[PDB]
């Protein structure tokens, strides 16, 4: 029905995102960028990460599709050549949606700021040490000290999860990651080291311990927050939806993305 | 009703035993060990995985209890003064139950055997090089070079599982994670490195390539295979049940395990 | 001969300086704080990082003591206990002398300026993606995407260092040691993952692929640098300098500080 | 003067072996297996190093060259297509030599084994739990729970030591890396984690605890000893020696293994 197309805004993907456009002229196709039903994101996936955030109040009716006009994207998954096909199967529709779950996060200060994250967020100090409480479920667990946390959401796991030494999830678990970036442990400063894997219902919350700013991030963007008494983190009630036209599994999308293409 | 009770066999756990055997004479209880509906394990956690593999017949019948008479362990999460306490709850009853998730393995040949396991089940060679094609959902993924291969229950995340690098998952998630020992990765050899965590319904299968031996171990218990044809990993439909008496929540027994008591 | 005692400034530490003065005064020792040939740090390591670099122009003139009023330091390795017998140990003098290795960063521009490092330098982005070249040596070894790299000393090892994966180095071995923050590593971006040990006269070259911006620490100090175009590492010809009046091994300092004490 | 060639076995190998000999054969060369001053191997590093251990009794006189059949290895790290000038190089002399570091392990009971190491040697249990007493220069370190250890030369660094999180060191550097394999790390058990760089003479000792038998590997041979009092490394006064003929710096071998060629 109602559609929209982004793009990454080089050469390449405006001329597919014209093309497409051009294509979906020829069937039942409005293009509506104020309430669309599909968002098409050409580009990468920080292209489709913009996206998701462009309409993050319109999630329940939107179906999400990514096309990697570069390298495989984990969620730009269709390559240009495959754009006409797209354009028919979706202008037809009866396509089935997969959804994925989110993460949110609430700062508090001393008023209250949420975010909606589709790969992870982040916290950091703002530029001397890093050191907060780390309360779950109410339990004091641990004190970090280090150079900061990353919470991630299940699809997030193959990104600076990754690179932290999360372990990889399969995005049908409704879950959030927390992971560690550099910790002191010594004799008096013991962190848990290992990723940990929260479900559904759980509350992260970080507590300032001395200085009240950090840095914090949401997937590309990144705020300095002043005056923070407490960041939380859940899984999210909200969920991205998919529109999926073909097989194209998680664990082969990791694998085409690290093992080998 | 029916219980029994098995101990580490040292003399603080015999005695116990008998203690809570004479408290539970008091009671409409019946020490019976070969349909008991309440299994007392008193010792560590290796008195507990032998508990549990001693009635893995009749997990649905069974609510297991811990006493921890060394250390705190994360499944004999019970200290002996509470003895007498556990004995006045337990023989009225009207205790809630909750369920942990159970790793299935099943082992081909050129025949079949099939495992439970409540920590993990791990996989190595026999003495030579450990070379195996990990499928996942019939999908080849990676070939893995190294020393072995590690599937680990929720419960069992704290356990080897940690050791090997893997996230530590509330075993509220029915879900394995499989980490890798040692991998060797160059230019011509590849593996994705990241723990892998895997939903329910999702079958892991490691497939020869060469040596078809293997020393496979399921908790506590090792076994060398020979003429493996394949390994099967998934999460169990089959659960076991903990008899609970008050609230001591997964990340607070994570929280005096690891970081202070 | 001549002396002087930096303080952390708690009362503590203020205090000990004073009276260690006062015991300094009933020989032949002389307070000169502008050549002196003792320099006693008294608080922490973050104490006597500062006071080394106070007179790291100096460095071949100068003997360092650390005194740890908090915690056992790896650099104040003395007890305030043990104040009494430093004083008269120092006066008397005949103490032997042992010397770690120092890091030599060189940053240049479109220009050149010079650090010395006793714990590690670090290179990190001014806010956007971090992406430099590593060359060693004249060698293009690899194109490294990720949060930052570090480069230690070998006393540095068990700091920043040890919470990034480095190894711990005995300070005999005059090396560099550089390890990796979070780095991306997929199909298309490949790093060594590893860390790397340096021997004298290799040198370690950050080369800028887009952004020549760089957020550059030096031990505590850390100095947003612009418009670089290369970043040089180096073990220095120079050496710290420390007074040793008894033995305390660096593997048992390292067993003090992380295994019990 | 004196020379022989070992070979992998295969066709390949054989041939290029008796075509060099033919080769050989035109020049004031003499094929001697008993005391040759050249070896020469072809085929991978495990090649190499059987015909290291093959020699290890005349290290000083000899001159090792690998040449390597099918991919880049580190030891044996020339081409086929070279073999003709390696030949006219070889005959002719005037080589440079360069010297790498081995590793020493004597092995106790209750009489003594010494073993000497180009690659690594490690440490496993006999099939029970592997724990051990760390003693570093006569001081006690550690008590190591786990898997078991690896103690690595600076080119093995890329091997085993690898795979276990340890850091790659250049060969010039005369040291030896212990890394850990899978330790448990909880309230009661600690082991410092990072992998270890010790320098000549220092010496690592490994003391049972309980059980006394242990496997122990060095390179590729991996022999079950009995009744063992005390593992003992220490770098080695031995060295091994290279023939070198073409600049091929180690960090370029690193390179082109790891990150691409
Ligand atoms: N260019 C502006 C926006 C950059 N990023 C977009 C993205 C992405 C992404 N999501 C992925 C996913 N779910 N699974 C696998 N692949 C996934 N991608 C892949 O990551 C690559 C791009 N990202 C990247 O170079 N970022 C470095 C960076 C640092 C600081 C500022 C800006 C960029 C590309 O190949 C894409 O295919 C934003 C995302 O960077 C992730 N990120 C941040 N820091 C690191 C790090 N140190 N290591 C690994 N990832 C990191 C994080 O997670 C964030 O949401
Ligand atoms: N003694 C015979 C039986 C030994 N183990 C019983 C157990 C256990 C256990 N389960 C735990 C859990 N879910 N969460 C946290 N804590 C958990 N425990 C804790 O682990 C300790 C005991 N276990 C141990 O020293 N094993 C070493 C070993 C090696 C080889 C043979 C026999 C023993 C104790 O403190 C207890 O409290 C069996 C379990 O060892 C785990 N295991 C095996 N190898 C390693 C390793 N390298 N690193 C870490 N764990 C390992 C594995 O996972 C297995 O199921
Ligand atoms: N307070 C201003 C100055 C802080 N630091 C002084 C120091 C130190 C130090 N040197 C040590 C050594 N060689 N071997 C073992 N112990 C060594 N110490 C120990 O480290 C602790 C103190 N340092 C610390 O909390 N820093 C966090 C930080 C982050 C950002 C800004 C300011 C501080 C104390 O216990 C002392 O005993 C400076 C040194 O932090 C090291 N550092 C920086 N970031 C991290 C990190 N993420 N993880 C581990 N270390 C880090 C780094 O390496 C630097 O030179
Ligand atoms: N085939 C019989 C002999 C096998 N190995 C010969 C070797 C080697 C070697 N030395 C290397 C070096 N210094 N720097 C970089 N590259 C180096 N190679 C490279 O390693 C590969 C070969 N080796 C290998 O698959 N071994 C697995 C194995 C396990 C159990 C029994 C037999 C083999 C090849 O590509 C070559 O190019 C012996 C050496 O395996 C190393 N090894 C052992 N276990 C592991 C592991 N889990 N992860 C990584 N390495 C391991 C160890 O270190 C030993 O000395």
């Amino acid at each position: 029905m109602k559609y929209m197309i982004t793009s990454k805004g080089d050469e390449k993907s405006d001329l597919l995102r014209l093309n497409m456009i051009a294509g979906f002229g020829e069937y039942d196709m409005e293009y509506d960028d104020v309430e669309p039903e599909i968002v098409i994101s050409i580009g990468g996936d920080g292209t489709f990460l913009s996206a998701f955030h462009q309409y993050e109040e319109r999630l329940d009716e939107i179906a999400f599709i990514g096309i990697h006009t570069g390298h495989l994207g984990f969620y730009a998954d269709w390559r240009p050549a495959e754009a006409d096909k797209l354009v028919k199967l979706l202008a037809k529709g009866e396509y089935q949606k997969v959804s994925y779950p989110l993460l949110k996060t609430t700062v508090k200060y001393g008023k209250e700021a949420t975010y909606l994250a589709l790969n992870e967020s982040t916290v950091k100090s703002s530029g001397g040490p890093f050191v907060v409480d780390v309360v779950i479920n109410d339990i004091h667990f641990e004190r970090f000290r280090g150079d900061g946390l990353c919470m991630s959401t299940p699809s997030g796991t193959t990104a600076y999860n990754k690179s932290l030494g999360g372990a990889l999830m399969h995005p049908s678990i409704e879950a959030m990651q927390l992971t560690e970036m550099a910790s002191i442990n010594n004799r008096v400063y013991r962190t848990i080291g290992s990723p940990l894997v929260f479900p559904k219902h759980h509350v992260v919350s970080l507590q300032p311990v001395n200085d009240k700013d950090f840095q914090i991030s949401v997937d590309h963007l990144s705020i300095l927050h002043r005056d923070v008494q407490e960041i939380r983190y859940e899984v999210s009630a909200k969920k991205i939806h998919f529109a999926r036209f073909r097989s194209f599994p998680f664990w082969r999308r990791v694998h085409d993305s690290f093992i080998e293409d």
